[PDB]
């Protein structure tokens, strides 16, 4: 029987799409940390989880263990890094992940132009949109409490669209699959992503497996 999956598009907020096209369009050394910043926002949204349960009981009652798995898939080229954490809802999609203004943005904009390291985007609020560093199109499936099951989905160039997402149930948390560029397949290898995340990942306070396809 045929599902039925009601997609809306989006503009990304003026100053948010400006970044984007330079995010996309500019060689910037140091790409690696996309993996720093997207682990972050996993550890922010499990983070949320504990408050909501350490704070509001009936989250306790998950058996989920709260957990970051980040899986390279050689054959179709993408890497996702997924969490238990508390996820997005629809509203949460459209507002947090590119209709709203960042007061960060111009500034960080103008750091880049005279030519501060990318990895200072986590220090000005829009560290998520250096998955476009590696990725030409970022789909993220997520899954809050007070929610059905979302797909947002963006390749740049100005609009992204929130789609319900039916079937394939992910249970609560958020999954971000990046489809890397054809240049970026470093970022498959289980030896480079090793090395990233202890370089730049070593305080997060949730365990993280990588999953090695044999
Ligand atoms: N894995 C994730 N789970 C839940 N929400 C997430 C997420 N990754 C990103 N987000 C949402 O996107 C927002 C934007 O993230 P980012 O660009 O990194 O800025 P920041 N300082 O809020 O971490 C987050 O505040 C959060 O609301
Ligand atoms: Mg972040």
């Amino acid at each position: 029987p045929m599902e039925e999956e009601e997609v809306e598009t989006f503009a990304f907020q003026a100053e948010i799409a400006q970044l984007m096209s330079l995010i996309i369009n500019t060689f910037y050394s140091n790409k690696e940390i996309f993996l720093r910043e997207l682990i972050s926002n996993s550890s922010d949204a499990l983070d949320k989880i504990r408050y909501e349960s350490l704070t509001d009981p009936s989250k306790l009652d998950s058996g989920k263990e709260l957990h970051i798995n980040l899986i390279p898939n050689k054959q179709d080229r993408t890497l996702t890094i997924v969490d238990t954490g508390i996820g997005m809802t629809k509203a949460d999609l459209i507002n947090n992940l590119g209709t709203i203004a960042r007061s960060g943005t111009k500034a960080f904009m103008e750091a880049l132009q005279a030519g501060a390291d990318i990895s200072m985007i986590g220090q000005f609020g829009v560290g998520f949109y250096s998955a476009y560093l590696v990725a030409e199109k970022v789909t993220v499936i997520t899954k809050h409490n007070d929610d059905e099951q979302y797909a947002w989905e963006s390749s740049a160039g100005g609009s992204f669209t929130v789609r319900t997402d039916t079937g394939e149930p992910m249970g609560r948390g958020t999954k971000v699959i990046l489809h890397l560029k054809e240049d970026q397949t470093e970022y498959l290898e289980e030896r480079r992503i090793k090395e990233i995340v202890k370089k730049h990942s070593q305080f997060i306070g949730y365990p993280i497996t990588l999953f090695v396809e044999k």
